[PDB]
């Protein structure tokens, strides 16, 4: 089988809006943010436009091939497969995808997606100008999924640009849990704290 | 079956342009406003610029399947089903959804839809800088269904709302109204939402 | 007949793409703007940001129904219509349209639009700290279908908003036509006279 | 035939991809700048914001019909034809398209689209302020189709409201071939010659 | 053989979402960019605007027709063609694309897309006002294919607008490469440093 045969059997079994869970088990999305630059900061309304790698991993056993004689990975666009509901709970605009909106499938059904996302927050911006910095909370889990459908799980500079105005001093990515007032649902988010501060 | 034959039968059975009325009853909605955050308000111009969430809840008894041995509740685009035509009358910017545009749909028919929209409007900024604050009135109800065809009904105001906010939320009622135009006797049912707010 | 099967009929008949000419009589659109808001106002370019109701209607008989034992109306998204091609002549931007593109299929045939339109236009924005106001002129007829082919036709606070720092001194809607040098056909507009001021002046 | 048999003919017929070459020759393609306004003037970065009618002509034979008894002329979304892949050289921003996107189709194959653009130049804005004013050059062309697949060829309108006025709009032939390649690409240049009022 | 039957053999062969690798060989893209524009600059925050063609190139074999007797080469939209997943890694806005979205198919199976593109970028600017200029490095290579499935190669003033404000020393195009702190894989890309000047 060839690059070709791969591809129209994706499209043959993909199903786009169908979430893949196994066993009824939640499927497990991994999140992990890589900052590339801060573009803009005021203090004055706390607000950050940011651009972040948004590494985003699980798995889709149904897309799985036989690779022993074929190419045991392929470059999908995402609108032929399922993709996680992922929302910044404290986003103040729309994510602005900046690369191509292609995935990686592996023969195992493994899915990798890493979209450069430029995006605006709400978030403590206070102390920025000071050698401690500012630490802004970014809130990423699924919108309508709750954690029995999908659990999401964590994995600093390295890519981040030296040409920013900032420079970071520490980026931590815990996991969470959101309940709503109305219901007893529980909907997991990883939180990612961004310590950073203006250039000396 | 499983979420897959859901989908599948809800892509058979919804009429996404067809109003979902049952006898000659209107549709229910449900709408409430959650305030997440105030990021701009002009006392000259009197415009805010305000993200919330727009919780809304109607019925569409074709979407019904039996759950005894089947998933209760799935995530669906929105794309695929019938939605309210609900508009703010006093909008002065068109609502950007922030968020992925999925519904869930229960086997009963009953589906939730929460988009986080960020909108700026035309309302009454007056005494936002005192102590009593301001009080600006956000009109949401149907564009182009009456009453006999959609009815509109409302359901801590600071549970969800931005720490980093410069602005502070007193209070957040939400009350039945109806508009009327000039030309006709038709009534058009909305939920006046009255944001109480100061500066910080 | 329900509302499913009157919209699958609508689907079935109407030619989204045909302009519904009865006889070879042109088709007879109504056009009246109600203005909402008046948003930013540059004195120095000439430019006006307006929010306004597009108040639009038409027959296309093709889409009628027997509503004895049915309903008499839908809702209906535009997409699924022939719509007029208007345009404002001296609009500087696209026409946003801020609402549900839904339009209103009465069983004769007659179509109801009402968008809720956020628009710049280039007009006369002189005067408008004055007593006496601005005069922005605003013209609006088909892009592409002649007088043989579209006929528009027009019908003033009622629905302004109060907390804009601008009043409506008067709205007059006037039919008028335009002819291009190059060619014979006629085009018809309304053209609009947004009077107007700011609020408060000594 | 009825208008809804011409539109229906006309989305059966279409090649919204091919271009609709007659025999050997170029399709030639008329363009026309009517120029409605002059929003924004940067006389320190060479830029212009402008509103203009961009009447384009040009035959696809392919689509014509007999009018003895029908209509003579249709609107169509331009998404059902071919059209020419004319880009602005100069343009520093994607062409705003104000105006419905229909174009006119008439019996003998002729086609006709004349767009509002609001679309912002690099170009000499150099004596703005002055009498004689600046002379802003804009080129239009195919992009992708040299002059053996296509071939460009050449106030009233102007508000009155815009600060600035037009002293003179010229439109000439021209053309560009690039270093790499054979291949010469027809254009229209533009030259507009206006001043602050 | 017509324009349209040599259109519809491409529409029909071409697999859009399928890279055209001939045996286990990366397809070979030119990447070429040729500045038009420089727009702003700004020196504290260390970003461009710029306009430039990027002349793309690449081989699709199967898609080759005789043209002893027909036209050798045709225009086709990007979506019925496999194109380069081409990104800017220091890019901090969408590319936004000027001009038709067209490539040309060559008899041969060569393809050419040349979109005009204005985009932002975070780079050097510090110099800009000296003689000596600054120099805006720009890294372009596809985003998802390492150098196994794409290899990118590359291949002054000439197009550049006289208007600008600024003026371009000097343009150097060399081939690099990325690799992930997590995986083995190479990913190419073309490196351009930029020269340029406050006239
Ligand atoms: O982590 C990885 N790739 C990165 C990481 C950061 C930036 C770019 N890429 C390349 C890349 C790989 C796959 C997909 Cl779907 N999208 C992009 C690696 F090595 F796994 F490919
Ligand atoms: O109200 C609810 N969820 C909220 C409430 C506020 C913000 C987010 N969500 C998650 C959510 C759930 C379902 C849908 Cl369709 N969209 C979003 C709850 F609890 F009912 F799920
Ligand atoms: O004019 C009318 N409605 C108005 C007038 C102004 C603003 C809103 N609406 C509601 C409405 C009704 C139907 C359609 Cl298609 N579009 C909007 C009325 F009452 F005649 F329907
Ligand atoms: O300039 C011209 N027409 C204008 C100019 C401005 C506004 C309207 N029209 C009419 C018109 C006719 C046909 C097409 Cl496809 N598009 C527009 C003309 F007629 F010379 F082509
Ligand atoms: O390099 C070439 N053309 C250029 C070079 C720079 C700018 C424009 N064009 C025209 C052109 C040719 C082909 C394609 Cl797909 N797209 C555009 C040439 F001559 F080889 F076609």
């Amino acid at each position: 089988a060839d690059r070709a045969d791969i591809l129209y059997n994706i499209r043959q079994t993909s199903r786009p809006d169908v979430i893949p869970t196994q066993r009824d088990r939640p499927v497990a999305v991994s999140v992990s943010l890589k900052f590339i630059n801060i573009l803009e900061v005021n203090e004055i309304t706390n607000e950050v436009d940011v651009v972040f790698w948004q590494r985003t991993t699980w798995s889709d056993r149904t897309l799985a091939w036989d690779s022993s004689h074929s190419p045991d990975q392929v470059s999908v666009p995402i609108s032929s497969l399922w993709v996680p509901d992922l929302a910044a709970y404290n986003a103040i605009s729309k994510p602005e995808v900046l690369t191509p909106q292609l995935a990686r499938v592996v023969s195992d059904g493994e899915v990798l997606y890493v979209p450069s996302i430029r995006q605006r927050f709400s978030c403590d911006v206070s102390g920025v100008d000071t050698e401690s910095g500012a630490t802004c909370r970014i809130k990423i889990g699924s919108w309508t999924h709750h954690s029995r459908e999908i659990s999401v799980d964590p994995t600093d500079s390295e890519y981040f640009s030296q040409y920013s105005r900032f420079e970071i001093l520490d980026v931590t990515q815990k996991k969470n849990s959101v309940t709503y007032s109305c219901c007893p649902e529980a909907y997991e988010d990883v939180e990612v704290s961004l310590n950073f501060r203006k250039k000396g």
